């Protein structure tokens, strides 16, 4: 779920780029405090926002998660990543939700769209809006 103060691009950056600690339990507190629930699984890509914007310039392909959508783009190269998995729920005290961490080196597929006219910076006309698949 996206909180209202974020554009889709800003929420993508928060969930998948800005890993605020190398430890999943700490990093996940940010996502979970914003969306008011402990997310069951989440991938952080060890790459830059600018690098993902450049992936939006690669050829269009069908999104693995939706046969009807053609706004997806393959990374071309692999990147390091960290996958976080919920081990310990706590729906009445989100702070005490714990995670495992799994490091890997994989390709990724992102969905991209035109930026939010009012709120996204003009610097980037085309932005990532969803992490569709890791492969």
């Amino acid at each position: 779920m996206k909180p209202p103060q974020f554009t889709w691009a800003q929420w993508f950056e928060t969930q998948h780029i800005n890993m605020t600690s190398q430890q999943c339990t700490n990093a996940m507190q940010v996502i979970n405090n914003y969306q008011r629930r402990c997310k069951n699984q989440n991938t952080f890509l060890l790459t830059t926002f600018a690098n993902v914007v450049n992936v939006c310039g690669n050829p269009n392909m069908t999104c693995p998660s939706n046969k009807t959508r053609k706004n997806c783009h393959h990374s071309g190269s692999q990147v390091p990543l960290i996958h976080c998995n919920l081990t310990t729920p706590s729906p009445q005290n989100i702070s005490n939700c714990r995670y495992a961490q799994t490091p890997a080196n994989m390709f990724y597929i992102v969905a991209c769209d035109n930026r939010d006219q009012r709120r996204d910076p003009p610097q980037y006309p085309v932005v990532p809006v969803h992490l569709d698949r890791i492969i």
